RNA sequence: AAAA
């Protein structure tokens, strides 16, 4: 009997999916090689140990063993391996190794909304397929997610702007969602069922919550699909309409939801996400190096990393039509930086043998003519990345972010030049323009003692002498809203001097206007952090929810944010996995930190960004 | 991490 050999991260549903796939082609199988990645938090495990259980319902025998374990030679006949898990690096090291006789190699691709993953067969012969069949079902999903995460549920009719054959459930413990299964791809759909529930305003807070929501329950992929209020729109005046809707468009774009006419199928919103970006021609050839090759998706990070380590004099960036905005935003970026860009769309995020024709002949030219050529295997589904390095030649430099250090291909790592990052470049990439409320502001000893002269008598009505100062060193003046001012000053005074020395680069607040208003900004090492500034805990708990969306969508997977008060009263802060509470003064053995003195402390308490593959 |  067949073995399945299967990198396994955090998401057990490619790992289930590709056992399935092998089942069907080749029976039972004899057991099950798990190359297993830690779980980045506590419900994964769970679902991990839900896949595991599952495992065991199925009689089927495995095991977990080091990436390293893996680099082998097999004890079976026959080996099925499964590539999609974890992090693309890894795949990229297995197809190395497992493209050899007795080793089918393949990944399982469910990364385009409304169709069924498919399978990539890439070894011993290149063949795809759809998997409607081996599909997960509702209540496969439900076993692998909502079992786990303690979440009841039952089965409803499932909406009509779904194709056919869509199953669904409604968790009676989480108000205001649907979840759904259609064609073994996850969906948290956005149902107001209650009287005039579609005639009122959508909030930003909402919005929001409900993204994160969908990713807690179905991952990585889960779709929020939020059929806008259409009813609250035609009580409105004509002007305010379009105003109303407009704010609900930035809203899921800076959140990630997949906001819907709700007069509309499902198949059609997406079909015109996609439509009309069909790419005709080749990639023009490579004149002048050094060279970046690079897939453009969600995290902006290990593409900004490979822009500050290969100093490229042109790019070249492929993604899907879905991702047309981040493409457009990457390179509005590299031509701001002089880099010549060349972009050209795949037909969908399956499309490994399209990446690889395009970019072949791209290293070739640049080989032949000397141009350091680097690639940048972080970004793309696995499908695209691996694609990529299958354009690769001998001579090409392949590396892979791997929190704050490139990892190379065939072995050592590159330290990145993060003292020539900006928070601002960062920002850019990602689609947004940061407009700064105080430019010109740099860390004063007299102007801070002031700030902070304020900071211990904030009972109030000097205040005066303050702005006047602030005028003199900077020359910025206000008209007769600056309350919150004296607090900035000091987080981004203390955080510069920390930050500085060690190459990290720290800002006052401003505005992050989509090509939301914050208090400061600060990159260190390939982690992106906003701050936010309060007089009490009491402020800092009213932004938190907002703020961890905040920070994970437009940051990224390993951002953070900084939330930072004069004075910290009430209880320990609420649970949260990307932001860090200090205070001026209180919360001392609630879990806060004390600013400055605990700066250290609290910045690398849970380090940022992550390594996951040391 | 199923598009670090």
């Amino acid at each position: 009997a067949p073995v399945y050999l299967c990198l396994l991260g955090n998401d057990p549903a490619p790992a289930y999916l590709g056992l399935k796939v092998v089942e069907r082609e080749a029976g039972r199988v004899a057991k099950a090689v798990f190359y297993s990645f830690p779980a980045w938090n506590e419900e994964y495990g769970k679902k991990r140990q839900a896949f595991f259980r599952l495992l065991s319902e199925k009689g089927v025998l495995y095991e977990e063993r080091p990436l390293e374990k893996g680099l082998e030679e097999a004890e079976a006949r026959e080996v099925w391996v499964n590539l999609t898990g974890g992090a693309k690096y890894w795949a990229v090291r297995f197809l190395g190794h497992w493209r050899r006789p007795g080793a089918r190699v393949f990944l399982v691709e469910g990364h385009r909304a409304l169709e069924a993953p498919r399978a990539l067969f890439l070894w011993p012969r290149e063949e795809e397929r759809s998997l409607e069949a081996e599909a997960l079902t509702l209540e496969e999903y439900a076993r692998l997610y909502l079992e786990p995460l303690g979440e009841a549920w039952e089965r409803v009719s499932p909406p009509g702007a779904f194709p056919p054959g869509a199953q669904a459930a409604r968790l009676p413990g989480r108000e205001g969602g649907v979840f759904v299964v259609h064609r073994g791809l996850p969906y948290w759909y956005w149902v107001r069922p209650h009287l005039g529930g579609e005639a009122k305003d959508m909030s930003r807070k909402a919005l929001s919550a409900f993204s994160g929501e969908a990713k807690r329950l179905g991952g990585q992929l889960c779709l929020p699909v939020v059929p806008y209020h259409k009813a609250h729109l035609r009580s409105r005046h004509p002007k305010e309409r379009e105003n109303v809707f407009a704010r609900w468009r930035a809203w899921a774009r800076e959140y990630g939801v997949f906001l819907v006419d709700p007069g509309r199928p499902l198949e059609e919103e997406v079909a015109s996400l996609i439509k009309g970006k069909a790419s005709k021609k080749a990639l023009p050839l490579p004149q002048e190096g050094p060279l970046l090759l690079a897939l453009v998706s969600e995290q902006a990070v290990p593409l900004y990393a490979a822009y500050l380590h290969a100093g490229p004099r042109e790019v070249y960036l492929l993604t899907t039509p879905e991702m047309e905005s981040r493409l457009r935003w990457a390179e509005a970026f590299f031509r701001g930086k002089g880099v010549r860009v060349h972009r050209s769309f795949l037909s969908g995020p399956w499309a490994l043998r399209e990446v690889r024709d395009l970019l072949a002949p791209v290293v070739e030219e640049a080989l032949r003519r000397g141009h350091p050529v680097h690639a940048n295997l972080n970004s793309g589904t696995t499908a695209m990345a691996l694609g990529l390095y299958l354009a690769l030649r001998d001579g090409a430099r392949a590396h892979y972010l791997d929190g704050d250090r490139l990892l190379l291909l065939d072995g050592g790592e590159a330290e990145v030049p993060w003292e020539e990052g900006r928070p601002e470049d960062l920002l850019a990439l990602r689609g947004y323009r940061f407009e700064e409320e105080y430019p010109d502001a740099r860390p004063d000893p007299g102007l801070l003692a002031l700030a902070e002269e304020i900071l211990r008598r904030w009972d109030e009505v000097l205040v005066r002498r303050f702005l006047k100062f602030w005028k003199k060193r900077f020359g910025q003046a206000f008209p007769p809203r600056l309350k919150g001012l004296p607090l900035e000053y000091a987080v981004y005074s203390h955080l510069n001097a920390h930050l500085a020395p060690k190459g990290g680069q720290a800002r006052m607040g401003g505005h992050l206007v989509p090509l939301t208003e914050v208090d400061g900004v600060f990159f260190h090492r390939g982690a992106l952090w906003f701050v936010e500034c309060k007089p009490t805990d009491e402020g800092l708990r009213e932004r938190a929810p907002i703020m961890a969306e905040l920070v994970r969508s437009v940051g990224g997977v390993e951002a953070r944010g900084l939330m930072v008060a004069r004075r910290w009263r009430g209880a320990p802060p609420p649970a949260s996995p990307n932001l860090v509470y200090m205070a001026l003064e209180g919360g001392e053995g609630v879990g806060v930190y004390r600013f400055p003195e605990e700066l250290e402390k609290a910045l690398s308490r849970n380090p940022a960004p992550r390594r996951g593959l040391e």
